[PDB]
């Protein structure tokens, strides 16, 4: 979910909207905001729907005033509803929240007891009916919320306003990402800095504990007890373009389309003379990585994708055992712990709440140590792990990953590299994992000229409700991943398979109707995997091949071959992933879905 | 595929028949049988379709002799065809074979080469054109067949005949089972013992390199020179019953139906005071299995599903490393050895290709030994493994595995408990698992009887095209055996997540047409599995719920409950596998599907 809030002497109503539209992404199935002005009269607005839906209604019904919260948010548990649109009141305390109230239940029957009446079932009337007790007494609300939060306990973010006094909002950060941006005469916070770009570049990011009282003149951050704690503001270093499309029409396409230029940041700095250059990781990393094992990799989704790939590349090209584990089956199971295992995680965002989950276990169950491949810096899976290495693919917006995976996959191949030379293994391995990245932004570049074919395939599609896709060795987690992005964005029912596994069962779904589609690199799997095309042809499925130009694939009836230039094999699944990225931008074109916002679904999943 | 053949006096074509219809789960895209009478006239009649369809043809034009041999085949590469169908011929030359003459092709070139002109593309005529040719100085069968076997590399069956001399059938085994039933006055020849039941339970196995020439009156058996070698026969041990239906309308039906009696004989002899006792592994095992601290299991399709369950024992209760890999996908990687590290197998035939050379790639991979869990008397897992742990379901012939999955898991559960034994855990573990294997036969029995509210249910999947399984922890691979199994039968497109996995895409395919198969212990992840089945609830999905009586759920328009009764937790994913069972079962019934023989598959993948 996303959280705006504003302290001006200005109307503050179109700052809230432009925050969330920033936020959307986050979460899209509903919106609020509440402003206040001056003579305390407070103006709430919530809609069901996309921030739009707020917006219009506030054109309709303006609102004055320069204190204010707003939310957007990703509906979890029910049926989105109004009634549990933020923000939630009690009286003149106004509430936004992000994040979990563990304890809900006890302190809900309690306010119940006292006499609270409860219009939904959210946690966020929860933190509103418990700072108004703590208000009854008569205290200011910085004194309230001081009481309020030692009682509630989970991982959450607030921003807590009482209308009778619209001159101070209260935040407290407790488990959830809250920045206070600072204007000339005006302050503002959000969950996260990418909302207040079009007002300022000018960020404290609060740490855990904190609890901010935020005047249109003043910040004053305070500790979990009342001593006040000093917070150095900064300089964003977001890019100034960060949620603008641009010539684009969608996010994702942009980010599809910006994979060479990621890819080239994500090697800056860390190629050197036909070697990998990961001295940035400090002067005790070697000494840890040298006693490395065996690797567990952690991850949901998508960046479970990118370590399943890298699992063949770890143990073939380093030696190295190597386990990819989805996060939330990892997160409850009773695991047997491998002599001297490395704990990775990969996480565009650095903050899904399974994944962590996972790294906070690992120390606890006794590890070597943990390195995060994380695309956000100072997120809670870079800061509580003892490495991290940076994808530096710059923000991203399309609730689908595509930058993220392909730079995550950059940075694991350098990884490879490192570790083949702490284990004085061949030194051609590292060379020619060099050569791979070093062509890799120029072949990915020119993957993307294919585009054109691949657009005009799409349209097959169109009367299309299942696809299979298929891949073997390395490719087979370019299937997952290509079957992922085609289901989640145009709802066609995908399903990936390791070549191998369809004469055991899954060869039945074959008919005259269904669309397969294969990665087909000219490698040593080749000859295994034309045999396995041949039985998905042989029973009548329409095959969609993107194979290598000299793999000498036949073109037919219902066999449709998409060429593709050379590539080193090193690089091979990450340039396979491109056009299956393509693929599922353009059939969700077709099927006319929301490409950036999928339904059911929001970026990043925070809580559990 | 399946290879029958019958020297007599009598006319042998409906034994042949019989033979066929008796290994047609083994095949069943096309059948053909080549008879000749005493006068060497040789009648070949091939069908494409069931074996019935060449009875049927038979019956148009009958088949006098006694001499014959005869073929069921699943056709892997390129559509069937009549053309392809076995046996095949060269002039007075007539072939069956099983399995793979994997230098094809230079073989082929050369007989060209030679004057031969090729009728299919089928490894079968390349043996009957290099037979014809050792013919063709003139000397006996046999030597011909001898001088041709040498020429041939691969894993194969074959059964060679001369019209011009009905008296001598000569067959060799190199890779691929055969057997010799003794009759009396005739002889009979088989890929499997179980076609020649109906006239014979007197066989001789052949080993590998074994070729036999057999008459009315003899059977001389020479070794890979022209040496005779000694051969017993012996009584067959299968069941008098065997490949009969008995009062069951499916071969599937009957197999789920025989699951507690399966059960218990997979029980029988290990089971003692409250402890497992596997002395049968014999005075070297427990000195082995002492040893392992990482166990690899490796298997195929619903054998696969299997060792994904018991990954979750054994890291849980006898806390050892374990990893479960797919063997299509083992056997070409370049994996990483760890440490100490025993090779379990599963396998139901014993003889999947993939699952075998992943056996053959770990004895040159220097793991510290490999374990056979096999449903099959000397097939070639059990025979190529250092120790074997027979499941003894009994035969089984529906092309889904449905009680060699679940007496799989009991075996596991064995092992798992003798492990913990070995490495001196708490005395609890085992004792744990050997009441829950106590009492397993009961509770599946019980389990059968909630038969009838899961057929009720079945009708509402009969304009259903898709359906989603969910099951965390050890469920979760239950979940996946349960979509595999209404996949491949009903053809539903079918699909498996661990519940924790929605939120980061496949949540998206969600819409109120949906159907969501759940399994719910009432066990420690049943509120987190809460949260999930909510999830999906919330945007329009139809709930399936197969949950324990007490798991609390409350049935309502989109929530479908059926309750389960208690089982203990560490037999719950055997038991919960069953409803899954009979509702993919039930489904293929209202969908009008060939439920023992779905489409575009057979049992058994034994050649690549
Ligand atoms: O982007 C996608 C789908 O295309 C998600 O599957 C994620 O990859 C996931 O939810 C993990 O999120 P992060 O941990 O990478 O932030
Ligand atoms: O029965 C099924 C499908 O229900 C197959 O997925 C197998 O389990 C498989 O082909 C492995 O065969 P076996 O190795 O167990 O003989």
């Amino acid at each position: 979910c996303g959280i705006v809030g504003a302290i001006a002497q200005r109307d503050v109503a179109e700052i809230l909207l432009e925050g969330l539209r920033r936020l959307e992404y986050r979460g899209y199935d509903s919106a609020g905001l509440a402003v206040v002005d001056a003579e305390g009269h407070m103006t709430r607005l919530r809609r069901l729907g996309k921030v739009q839906m707020l917006a219009q209604a506030a054109e309709e019904h303006p609102l004055h005033g320069g204190t204010g919260i707003a939310h957007t948010r990703w509906a979890t548990h029910g049926e989105p509803s109004e009634v549990n649109a933020h923000p939630h009141v009690s009286e003149h305390i106004v509430v936004v929240h992000n994040g979990i109230i563990e304890n809900h239940e006890p302190l809900r029957e309690e306010l119940k007891a006292r006499g609270y009446t409860f219009v939904s079932e959210t946690d966020t009337e929860v933190i509103a009916h418990l700072v108004n007790w703590e208000l009854k007494q008569g205290g200011t609300l910085r004194e309230a919320v001081l009481r309020a939060i030692p009682q509630l306990r989970g991982a959450y973010g607030t921003v807590i306003m009482d209308s009778r006094h619209p001159d101070t909002l209260l935040a407290a950060r407790s488990g959830s990402p809250l920045v206070i941006g600072l204007g000339m005469g005006e302050n503002f916070i959000a969950s996260d800095q990418l909302a207040l770009l079009p007002v300022t570049r000018r960020f404290i990011f609060l740490e855990e504990g904190d609890i901010a009282e935020i005047t249109r003149r003043s910040v004053n951050i305070f500790d979990k007890t009342g001593a006040e704690v000093k917070r150095q503001d900064i300089e964003s270093n977001l890019q100034y373009d960060a949620g603008d499309k641009g010539i684009y029409r969608h996010y994702m396409q942009k980010e599809i389309y910006e994979q060479p230029n990621a890819i080239k940041n994500t090697l800056t700095g860390r190629i050197s003379h036909g070697q990998v250059d990961l001295s940035e990781l400090g002067p005790n990393a070697d000494e840890l990585l040298s006693k490395v094992e065996h690797i567990q990799i952690l991850a949901c989704g998508t960046s479970y994708n990118s370590g399943m790939v890298s699992r063949y590349w770890f143990e073939s090209l380093a030696g190295i055992p190597c386990d990819v584990e989805i996060a939330s089956e990892f997160r409850y199971r009773k695991s047997a712990v491998r002599r001297n295992s490395l704990m990775i995680t990969l996480s565009q965002s650095g903050e899904t709440a399974d994944t962590l989950a996972g790294l906070r276990l690992s120390k606890e169950l006794g590890y070597l140590g943990s390195l995060a491949i994380c695309n956000v810096p100072g997120s809670s899976l870079v800061r509580e792990s003892d490495l991290a290495l940076m994808t530096n693919a710059g923000t991203e917006i399309g609730v689908a990953s595509t930058k993220a995976f392909t730079t995550q996959l950059t940075v694991l191949l350098m990884l490879v590299a490192k570790l083949s030379k702490l284990k004085g293994l061949d030194a051609s391995i590292e060379h020619d994992i060099v050569h791979g990245l070093q062509a890799l932004p120029s072949r990915i570049e020119q993957m993307l000229s294919q585009d054109k074919r691949i657009e005009a395939l799409a349209e097959d599609f169109s009367d299309k409700h299942h696809a299979l896709f298929l891949g073997r060795g390395d490719q087979y987690p370019i299937a997952l991943e290509g079957a992922l992005k085609l289901k989640e964005i145009s709802y066609i029912h995908a399903e990936a398979y390791a070549a191998g596994e369809l004469k055991h069962g899954p060869l039945a779904l074959i008919d005259a109707d269904m669309p397969v589609i294969v990665v087909a690199p000219n490698n040593e799997l080749l000859e295994k995997l034309k045999s396995n095309i041949e039985e998905v042809r042989a029973r009548g499925g329409q095959l969609y091949v993107f194979a290598d130009q000299d793999a000498g694939f036949v073109s037919s009836d219902n066999m449709h071959i998409i060429e593709m230039p050379h590539v080193e094999e090193v690089i091979a699944p990450i340039f396979y992933t491109v056009p299956l990225q393509l693929l599922a931008y353009h059939v969700a074109l077709i099927k006319g879905t929301d490409v950036d916002q999928p339904r059911n679904l929001a970026k990043s999943v925070t809580v559990e």
